[PDB]
């Protein structure tokens, strides 16, 4: 008797002749292009095999239930394409259910689930506070000792809005922490060099980062 396709990978569900059902991945920045974007990639690639003729791709059902103005699955390849960008306001995912069925004979189709998500924009860099002290002064012969404080914001939502400080150069003399304090890492020394500009970088939390610098005037006083 004819058996009918299988997707990829099949794992057996233990004790069962039975393949785990599959979840295929996708994800999609709001905005972009189909041209910039095409073909999605899916994690792991959709592929399926006849148990044992051809094979048929398609997209069956999905929700939201405007997902055929946006994608397009190949028939025989099963290319995924993006026909149109994705506004995040009006689709954050979409959950597909694809089959895979046979061409000659009974179609005895396999099934298995898509699920597309779509990635917010990382709109905007974060911004440095405009009325921090830039102009620094610290002592000499002290390690750890405390030069000042940044703080940056981000008007973006989510990680997109979520600042993380670090430093863009004199990485082995200072170091910066989480909420932006800056401290020596070492013992400075003003006969051997009484000035830095130091450099910090603002990054957001986004898939695709955005960041920001700012530069600091650091002078190192005499321990008197
Ligand atoms: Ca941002
Ligand atoms: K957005
Ligand atoms: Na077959």
């Amino acid at each position: 008797d004819d058996l009918g396709p299988m997707f990829l990978p099949c794992v057996l569900v233990p004790n069962t002749r039975d393949c785990r059902p599959l979840t295929y991945q996708a994800a999609i920045p709001e905005l972009r292009t189909p041209e910039e974007l095409n073909p999605i990639l899916v994690t792991p690639p959709i592929q399926a095999i006849d148990q044992d003729p051809g094979i048929l791709y398609s997209i069956l059902v999905g929700t939201p239930e405007d997902y055929p103005r946006f994608f397009h699955m190949h028939p025989r390849t099963a290319e995924l394409t993006l026909l149109e960008p994705v506004n995040r306001d009006f689709h954050q995912k979409f959950d597909l259910v694809i089959k895979a069925e046979q061409d000659n004979g009974h179609p005895l189709p396999a099934f298995a689930s898509l699920h597309i998500e779509i990635l917010d924009e990382n709109n905007q860099a974060p911004v440095f506070d405009p009325y921090l002290p830039r102009n620094l002064s610290v002592v000499e012969e002290e390690a750890n000792a405390f030069v000042g404080q940044v703080r940056a914001t981000d008007p973006d939502a989510g990680i997109n809005g979520q600042v993380h400080y670090s430093l863009g150069n004199f990485n082995n003399l200072f170091r910066i922490t989480s909420n932006g304090s800056i401290y020596t890492a070492v013992k400075l020394n003003r006969e051997a060099r009484d000035h830095y500009e130091l450099v910090v970088v603002a990054t957001d939390g986004a898939v695709h980062p955005r960041h920001s610098t700012l530069t600091l005037y650091i002078k190192v006083l005499d321990i008197d």
